[PDB]
């Protein structure tokens, strides 16, 4: 029975409005409705992992277990194991897979991030759950961030304390957020970012709606511009959107966009707007294609519509040799010549590398680099060929080229890391000099630059 190189991954994301759901939801399993669908003749395939991410549920675990199991048992024949299920307040994530995966999966984390102070600490935040599958580490993040259209900052706020405080993953990656923990990371939910229009221009918008023209929408969708103004996301990727904003809709029908301002709202407009989103990143040259990404139309108890998003995702497998994993192969290496960091930071401490890796027995520390003052007012911290050479646990090239090295530089006066990167060994030769480059963020921001060259040892 062969372990596999790809998995298929659905993420459902839905603002339930406090309401129990319709009797049938498989439209929204099945990737069918409004966007890019699934073809129909997928339609009996199970994917590998489900993952659910609910807002404003008013169910119990036990409530939405069943349904959830029952529509997926409809759909396919198969009855899925529950990974995991975490909820915060009426924000839930459900882990779903198949029972064939059962003994692929281990190290299951759950864990929530509560939003805001006093005023604003109680119904937003996030949850999430991680896992390995084989040799392949996966997180998923369900948010309800702040809503109302003059909030977006609010929401940038939101998405920053999610990342810096949900612990997830492997805890020996202290200097590394969620953004650097996973092979791929899935974040999802009712972002509630707006389509930035003016009130007066309701009806236009509904008009553009129905005739299934979203460009001029797009383009004033506060999610989207955030992100290409670097405010919020940096890194992250989003399929195109072809389906109509999901939000916010009279219950029962999907013919009405319910936008004035009511008491219940608080008096604020709501214009039409994709609330409801679905984000990945993945290390670099990592195979992760979106083979869906739309929402559905026949589940209307919500003022919401579910949205779903499926993939395609390169997966490893739990590699043994007759050395590594207990020692090292010294038929493999891992060189860096010619490194330096390029720092936004004023300060001027030294500072040194961090290398992890699930690769290497444990974390590698460098010797300290050497600072320079940069053309254009920048620190550059110079390590030349001074970096230790990384011993990998396993030589064999099929293993090794799929790897990544997690680099933090850290402060020497305080150790704390000033910025996180990533650099994948699937490399175009070994035994070469080959450019590698990393952006640094830290708490998800850009800090900097990491750049030099490597050179790869395998055995073969
Ligand atoms: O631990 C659970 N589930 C689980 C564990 C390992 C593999 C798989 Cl597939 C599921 C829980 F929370 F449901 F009891």
């Amino acid at each position: 029975q062969p372990e596999p190189d790809m998995i298929t991954i659905f993420i459902g994301t839905w603002n339930m409005g406090n309401a129990p759901p319709p009797k049938k939801i498989t439209s929204w399993f099945l990737s069918k409705g409004q966007g890019k669908t699934r073809d129909d003749s997928a339609d009996y395939i199970p994917h590998d992992i489900y993952v659910i991410g609910t807002q404003e549920d008013p169910l119990s675990e036990k409530e939405w277990l069943e349904i959830l199991k029952h529509s997926l048992q409809e759909i396919t024949s198969v009855t899925f194991k529950t990974v995991a299920i975490h909820t915060l307040w009426n924000i839930r994530i459900v882990v779903l897979a198949k029972p064939e995966h059962e003994n692929r999966i281990s190290h299951i984390c759950t864990d929530n991030v509560k939003t805001g102070i006093a005023n604003t600490l109680g119904n937003k935040g996030a949850v999430g759950v991680s896992f390995m599958f084989n040799g392949t580490s996966l997180g998923f993040v369900n948010s309800h961030l702040t809503s109302g259209s003059e909030k977006k900052l609010r929401r940038n706020q939101n998405y920053m304390n999610i990342l810096r405080f949900l612990a997830l993953g492997d805890k020996k990656l202290s200097p590394f957020n969620i953004t650097h923990r996973f092979t791929h990371l899935f974040w999802f939910g009712d972002l509630n970012y707006r389509v930035d229009l003016p009130t007066w221009e309701a009806e236009t918008i509904i008009q553009k709606i129905k005739q299934q023209q979203y460009a001029d929408l797009l383009s004033h969708d506060q999610l989207l511009t955030e992100r290409r103004e670097q405010k919020v996301f940096l890194h992250f990727e989003e399929e195109e959107i072809t389906f109509a904003p999901t939000y916010r809709f009279e219950r029962l029908t999907r013919d009405k966009y319910a936008y004035t301002k009511q008491k219940a709202t608080g008096m604020k407009y709501n214009l039409p707007s994709w609330c409801d989103r679905v984000l990945w990143k993945s290390y670099p040259l990592v195979h992760v294609v979106c083979q869906s990404y739309g929402s559905t139309s026949d589940i209307m108890t919500s003022d919401h519509s579910p949205v779903f998003a499926t993939f395609e995702a390169g997966v490893t497998s739990q590699f043994v040799s007759k050395n590594g994993p207990g020692t090292v192969d010294s038929q493999g290496q891992i060189e860096f010549l010619r490194c330096y960091a390029t720092l936004k930071t004023k300060s001027q401490t030294k500072f040194y590398l961090e290398f992890h890796s699930s690769c290497l027995e444990s974390f590698v520390k460098s010797q300290e680099g050497e600072n320079e003052e940069g053309s254009e007012g920048e620190l550059v911290v110079k390590f030349g060929e001074t970096l230790p050479k990384l011993k990998p646990i396993i030589s064999d090239p099929e293993y090794l080229l799929d790897q990544h090295i997690l680099i933090s530089i850290k402060s020497s006066d305080s150790d704390e890391s000033y910025g996180e990167g990533c650099i994948a060994l699937r490399l175009e030769a070994t035994e070469t000099q080959l450019p590698i480059y990393t952006p640094l963020t830290h708490h998800g921001e850009l800090t900097g630059h990491f750049q030099g060259e490597i050179k790869l040892q395998t055995s073969q």
